[PDB]
């Protein structure tokens, strides 16, 4: 009669998390100042905003307060569908507490979330859930495409939206030239307020697989 974690995932170390967090911040500051982005503001925000400049760091005001993480399976202590099934797996139990490296291939921004795209290894993909209830946007994409790290959310958006935004982006990119060059890579405008920075060099972040309890 033991209950599960709120969710399973890879939790970044202090050092790796700050490295990614900082890169995310720089991206928001650079994107917000980029002429291509400014030009499309009316596709990013939809209201009485002045033509003046939008600071994305402020826009994505809801940020993780501490270390960052890549969620694998949200369990809600066993109440989520597929939770018990996921937790019972040998590979989950065996991997519990193990160290991993996550490959970050891109940073992205939408009107709802700012995040980082994670490219899971085959070993890490074994820890990705295979549920009966799937996000419709995951269909047609490689397993684990949803893998991401939440860097920030718009005021009325929940962190879960980040992975869903990535799936939408990946559905979209499944490409035209980049519309800009930032120091860390090429900048793509995917439309509908969506932006992806494709990192010239993938970031590697160290993380531990474990379970979070609220
Ligand atoms: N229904 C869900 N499916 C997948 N991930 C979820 C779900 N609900 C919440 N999360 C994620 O679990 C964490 C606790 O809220 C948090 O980390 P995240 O991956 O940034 O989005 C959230
Ligand atoms: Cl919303």
């Amino acid at each position: 009669k033991d209950f599960l974690p709120l969710y399973f995932g890879w939790f970044l170390t202090k050092k790796s998390s700050e490295t990614l967090r900082k890169a995310g911040q720089v991206f928001l500051e650079e994107l917000g100042n980029h002429k291509a982005f400014k030009k499309e503001l009316r596709h990013f925000i939809s209201g009485d905003e002045p033509k003046e400049k939008l600071e994305l760091v402020s826009y994505f005001g809801k940020r993780p307060p501490g270390v960052l993480h890549c969620t694998t399976k949200f369990c809600d202590y066993g109440k989520a569908a597929g939770a018990e099934e996921y937790a019972q797996q040998e590979v989950v139990k065996r991997s519990y507490g193990k160290a991993f490296k996550l490959s970050i291939s891109a940073l992205f921004v939408t009107p709802k979330t700012a995040g980082a795209q994670v490219v899971l290894t085959d070993q890490e993909l074994q820890l990705w859930p295979s549920d009966l209830d799937k996000p419709s946007a995951s269909e047609g994409l490689p397993p684990g495409s949803r893998a991401s790290v939440t860097l920030g959310c718009a005021a009325d958006v929940q962190p879960v939206q980040t992975g869903l935004d990535l799936l939408d982006i990946l559905q979209q990119v499944k490409q035209g030239e980049a519309v800009g060059e930032l120091p860390r890579g090429k900048l793509y405008s995917l439309g509908k307020g969506r932006w992806m920075l494709s990192l010239t060099k993938k970031m590697e972040v160290k993380a531990i697989f474990t379970g979070y309890y609220g």
